[PDB]
């Protein structure tokens, strides 16, 4: 069988770790995430692809510098992806997804690095008070998804994981929830591809307060903190990063996903973001 | 699937290369390789997992060569499936270290790991060695003869029980300290030829030949081992008593030398009755 959901099989050898895995599109987190007329791996696939290797090569982890270069878009054709990692003295690990090409050559989606350190002692989140701070307009699922198939994003079921958003200046608080379509494969994942995605789709928000209708797709992230692990029902709160403002050529914001009581499981610093369509 | 019939999974980590394989005793070299009641893994299995683990921990050729190998323990598989692994350790002089071991299901106890067969492996340039001239080897050999019949029954009375995949003797031909042991693939496995690089069957019917000359026990060890080309359907041994060291020589049916095993020992038990 499968290793995990992203890992189907290890093919290490003397030079690298390595994990290798043929995906099809039939798998959840490709035939519900459709961008543009095509089915692509969610940006929260990466890191948590990352994050399984990180957890078999080995036997409180930390990304740092994580990109996203290069779609991996799943046609007719299976693809074939890799992810190597490469530990460093310092206790650095850096990984490296790509996928390969036929004609040989292989397309580079995703790098960055990972280190495994202590956990940080984060105080818990008053939901009540963000609630109230994000009162300006609350955006039902309905909304949010309507706007993402306007720009031609069209997420099926396992990736409508927004309920609703609050939104408030500079910010805003998104309740998310593990569609009832894929709650079998909770235990499968650390981070949930639709939690996960969820989170990042909450950015609309963001966007929302201009109202003018863009995509913006991120393509870094500064760092990530796994604090514990995901519930099936979370919050995030995400910020713009102070000096960023909607509308800016790049960008930046934070996000924190916290369980029901507003404990942060996950820390997100760093978000940078490219608008790639209008309207 | 498996990555090879010896190498089921990759389960390498930071720490080591390995390889993991879940025997279930079904397969054709446990159930027709029993050996005092027990399915037993045969020795020569050992070999092929070590060179199918090294092909792919390196990305895929010919020219290995195994040193100091020791099989200290049986891997036998009874009711229970058995979990065994390979890990590899490779050095900076290019040699490369193997070791075989099982889980073993102490009850009350915590599993401890059971070794089986350790040795080295060097990636070095093919010998070119002279062909054998079979015509002379076999009048070299010419005192007696010994039919597939009289081994295997001779090796069913000593507790030893080949079933089919494991009778690849056809004959062997006696001479003095040497003997001289037609081979040839069990028409119930030639199929698989293409899955093995050394074959189990022949290999271990390699090693089964040692019998002509003239009980062998564990711990057994094999000072070296140079794999020249790939196995036929039909081969030789050619099978030399040097200690208590003997060479094998594999040949194919022109006399070329396609495994040159050289130094195997065993220990030394008396033989009751
Ligand atoms: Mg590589
Ligand atoms: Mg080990």
């Amino acid at each position: 069988g499968v290793i995990h959901p992203f890992l189907h099989q290890n093919t290490s050898d003397f030079m690298e770790q390595r994990f290798s895995s043929m995906f099809t599109g039939q798998e959840f987190f490709l035939s519900d995430h459709v961008i543009k007329g095509q089915r692509v791996l969610p940006s929260a696939a990466y890191l948590e692809m990352a994050r399984a290797a990180i957890q078999q090569a080995t036997g409180g982890l930390r990304f740092k510098n994580v990109v996203w270069t290069q779609p991996l878009a799943v046609g007719p054709e299976p693809v074939q992806a890799h992810i190597e990692l490469y530990p460093e003295a310092n206790g650095e690990i850096v990984f490296e997804i790509y996928s390969d090409s036929k004609q040989t050559t292989e397309i580079v989606h995703s790098q960055g690095s990972a280190v495994l350190c202590s956990i940080p002692d984060i105080p818990s989140f008053d939901l009540s008070v963000l609630q109230e701070q994000c009162s300006l307009r609350t955006l039902s699922a309905e909304q949010c998804y309507d706007a993402f198939k306007k720009m031609g994003v069209d997420y099926g079921p396992a990736h409508r994981g927004i309920e609703q958003i609050l939104i408030g200046q500079e910010q805003v608080l998104a309740k998310l929830s593990l569609p009832s379509s894929v709650v079998k494969t909770q235990g499968q994942f650390g981070l949930h591809p639709s939690l996960l995605d969820a989170a990042l789709q909450s950015s609309l928000g963001l966007m929302m307060a201009t109202s003018d209708f863009s995509l913006i797709l991120p393509f870094a992230l500064e760092e990530m903190v796994i604090v514990g692990d995901c519930s099936s029902s979370m919050w995030a709160l995400i910020r713009y990063r102070e000096g960023s403002k909607a509308g800016d050529r790049v960008e930046k914001f934070d996000i924190d996903l916290c369980d029901e009581n507003g404990n942060v499981q996950v820390r997100m610093k760093g978000f940078s973001t490219r608008k790639i369509a209008n309207v």
